[PDB]
Formats: structure tokens, sequence, C-alpha cells
RNA sequence: GGGGAUACUGCGGGCCUUGGGACCGGGAGAGGCCGGGGGUACCCCUGGGGUAGGGGUGAAAUCCUAUAAUCCCAGGGGGACC
């Protein structure tokens, strides 16, 4: 029980976003220990609105009143759309979620588009011609 | 079968330098080969965290997951690719 005189704890919520779900996840700065880690298919039961911006602000907006219930005050973001060989833009979810953090009233710090992106590329599925759909 | 002409072609000889070849100089270039060093990304293993879903679709399911998954973190390894 340090004493702390300035209760300006900082977490940072990390952000998976795709277009099948999205991701929040809270630890602290370091990202070792996890303190709320919630997702679209958690907050409802559809699959097909998992990625919605609705049902992203309410399992943002569950994770953000556990955190600030836990201390952690502020956060930083990091979201992360899906890898490499995967898409490489977010989905709207993203922008939902930080919108629902800051409603919930975290002190929203420095956001970082953390998403991996190869210099060299393994093959991505779909084959030669992709998806014909 | 003879005789004649000699521009063109051929044959022989000689000269030339414009075509081409050789050389020299400073540059250019993902030309090639061989060696070394790296870059993320991805996958697996280990350990820590944290629990109930993840994934995928037009919508779903197969599949993975409560032996602890997805997610996050620290290490190790791997093969491809730049």
């Amino acid at each position: 029980q340090v004493n702390l005189k300035k209760k300006e704890k900082w977490g940072v919520a990390h952000i998976y976003s795709s277009y099948n779900n999205t991701i929040i996840h809270i630890t602290d700065l370091t990202g070792a220990e996890t303190v709320s880690r919630w997702s679209g298919g958690m907050v409802v039961k559809a699959d097909r609105d998992e990625p919605s911006p609705y049902a992203a602000m309410i399992a943002a907006r569950r994770a953000a009143e556990e955190a600030m219930e836990k201390g952690f005050t502020g956060v930083h973001i990091k979201v992360r759309a899906p890898g490499g060989s995967k898409s490489k833009s977010p989905g709207p979810g993203a922008q939902a979620a930080i919108r629902a953090l800051a409603r919930a009233g975290l002190r929203i710090g420095r956001v970082e588009d953390v998403t991996p992106i190869p210099h060299d590329g393994t093959r991505p599925k779909g084959g030669r011609r992709g998806r014909r759909v």
C-alpha cells in the first residue's frame, strides 16, 4: 500500500478489432496482469452482432467500469486489427469502444494503431484468385 | 568457234574509315554468382496473467477451448519471405 498522492493510475486497453468480433482487454501499464477482458460474444448472443459498435460500446463500458472500480483512472489505447496475412483495417468497434471508454470517464491518454504489419508477408488465404464469393 | 568493250558483279592486289570490334576514362543500373549480417510478420514450445468463449459466414456450422482457449506479457525455437 504505497502512499499514492496522485490517484492517476494508468492502465492499457488493448482493443482487438476485426470484421467478426471485438475484444476489449485492459491491463496494467506492463500488460502482464489482466484486469478486464470483455468480448462482443459475451455481451450478445448473435455472432453476426458480435462485431458491432453496438455491443462494442457495451463490452467497453463493462470493462471500463470494472477497471475504474479497481482503480485505473486512465487508459492508454492500443488498437489492433488482425494480423499480417489477414486484414489490416480494425473495424468500427475500435472507435466505438474508445468513445464508450471516454463516456465511462476513464481519462484516455495516448492512442496507437498497434497492428502487426509484415515487412515480408507469409502467403494469405484464398489462393491465387481469392474469395470468389 | 572467234573478235571487241569493261560500267556493274566475280576473281587478284593495294589504299581508306564512315559500319562493326578492341581499348581508355569517369559515372549508372532490382544484371548474375558466392558468402556474411539483419528485418518485421507468422507458427510451435515454455512460463506468468486472466476466465468463457474464440473462429468463421450472406446466415450458420464443422473446428479450437474449461487438460484453461481467444487476448495480453516475458523467453526459446523454426521455416519461408524482404
